């Protein structure tokens, strides 16, 4: 039997935004520790991993752990019928084929209460080794959502180059090519460089604007990379948890 | 010969946004009380009646009662030209095969003016039983607007169970079930109740949702309610007149 | 060795706009003077005519006369990677097939840097005199854009009657017909008329509603008719140039 209230509602409607189009099933690892998520995308490229952990929910109870199989595009669905400043309610029961979901308004006069049929997933969990990265960007996640989508309007591919003075957005294609040169910093939204080894990078830009979608949970994003390893978007899910989208870099 | 003056023209667009998808062709019936049109659906299920009496008009003259045949599609295209502060002018003369529209500004140096071809009608007014009802909710028009739009993902009919302490909508469908709780209230946007008995109904959502095109014309709309008869959706033109949606209950 | 830097690069952006649906390729005359470009739509029934001149520009210099041709879709494409603040930057080496552009934002954290492939487009621009005009009516760009947007759910083209009072913009179809009359004023946003002869003129709506496009370029817009000569839509560039669109009336 399990119970996790969050207030901040709109962080559970900004998660499945991010995550609807880029995988259309998974598996919720609920635990004591919290509720986790770990898929691959549809064409087993980019891997995705969800974290909220329990000290973040207003209330936790989770007496048993669960592996509840989702339909992304059907809980986002749902959601849409939570306000953004609504209380909801995760509920499941032990002997259970379904999720309960229970949003509240600010008012409170208002009470919405929605029931959602799960699935049958027989997905196979997977490494994450803990790898240290050769440079970590730390930026604007509205700067790197403005310049992968534009990037994408003069080609397929981003080359991210970064040394220590900044970083370097590039791209060709068919109508010319691109080079976005962003350099460190101040206050707020400000460019940082923690850079053992210079790095360039290639990576598909199709999935980087797929990633993107989390942009609503955090002001900032942090790009880690090393080469021969896949590229890691971290969006923080401030003082609760994260978001982290992995990517395979091009052989070219 | 026929000439209304309205000062608050927004109304008279809002409201063929609220029709032209729903009826393309309607009989309206001037009169020196006022202006009134009563229709059913392209696929006669729900039936539509706008009343605009005439102590709502800024002027108002009607010699001889006409029933002027109109597209509604056509008619909205036209009231497109108006801005939303514009002074809409109707007139007709007397053996008339045209209806007359006249915009002024509220800058005053700009004034439209159009003419809309009319058409021939075969009416056959359906005698509604004016009825005393069971339930009356009077909420908000936005509220009931998002309800209806939400429950839509969830399923195509809603069920509108109707209490003493509030108001119930629920749905079911392929993904899974939901049930919206609204609550009475004490002390402008407010959800009351007038209830001689507790009423359950279903109605098909899609309808519905035709129906909160309406939600423009009014801060609140009333829903009122008896088992086997018509469920009445109210959107009070306030100071003016009314337009008011019937739509049939299914039957399990 | 071309390098022109305008520091309002919203000018820019807010050309190609106007420009890349009516006209997909075109061929951009830089000169010591400034920058000029002139060509008929896809279909040759209107003519543009861009000129923003070298005065306008921050800094600006132009050694050889360049013609480059541009896939103007293409160029609006890099243009959308420009903010509205930005400085934008065009420079050309003349041994050369590629235009450069250079985006500096305001606050100067960022610094984006674009190359375009240019082309050869056989420079047939048979220019038309400078004809003075029967009516000039200025009036508010939003407003003709308005109209002309209006009339279209009415009709397929507008009778613009222009007299001594004011202008009047008439259109008649299957629903019915309309008449969009507007008087002259007594200082921002008014409506001025320069009147030698009374003229009315015809002329497809689909035309003038891609001229609007422009709109985002000048609070006014004039319109410049005479009979049995192409009507000039002018959208002022203010204190650099203008964009001019020309249209056949029908007959």
């Amino acid at each position: 039997m399990f119970e996790a209230r969050l207030v901040q509602g709109s962080i559970l409607k900004k998660v499945l935004e991010a995550l609807k189009d880029l995988i259309n099933e998974a598996c919720w690892d609920i635990s004591s520790s919290g509720v986790n998520l770990q898929s691959m995308d549809s064409s087993h490229v980019s891997l995705v991993q969800l974290t909220l952990r329990s000290e973040g929910f207003d209330t936790y109870r989770c007496d048993r752990n669960l592996a509840m199989g989702v339909n992304l595009t059907s809980m986002s669905k749902i959601l849409k019928c939570a306000g953004n400043e609504d209380i909801i309610t995760l509920r499941a029961e032990d002997n259970a084929d379904t999720l309960a979901l229970v949003f509240e308004a600010p008012n409170q006069e208002k009470v919405s209460d929605y029931e959602m049929k799960l699935m049958d997933l027989d997905v196979e969990q997977l490494g994450i080794p803990e790898q240290e990265y050769s440079c970590v960007v730390k930026m604007p996640s509205g700067e790197f959502a403005r310049i992968c989508r534009d990037l994408s309007h003069i080609g397929d591919a981003v080359v991210i180059s970064c040394a220590k003075d900044g970083v370097k957005f590039s791209a060709s294609g068919e109508l010319g090519n691109g080079n976005i040169k962003l350099s460190q910093t101040k206050e707020e939204e400000a460019v940082t460089i923690e850079m053992n080894e210079p790095v360039q990078l290639t990576f598909a830009l199709r999935y980087l604007n797929f990633f993107t979608k989390a942009t609503p949970l955090s002001s900032t994003v942090t790009l880690s990379m090393s080469a021969d390893v896949p590229l890691v978007v971290e969006y923080k899910i401030a003082d609760m948890g994260h978001l982290k989208y992995y990517l395979a870099p091009k052989i070219e």
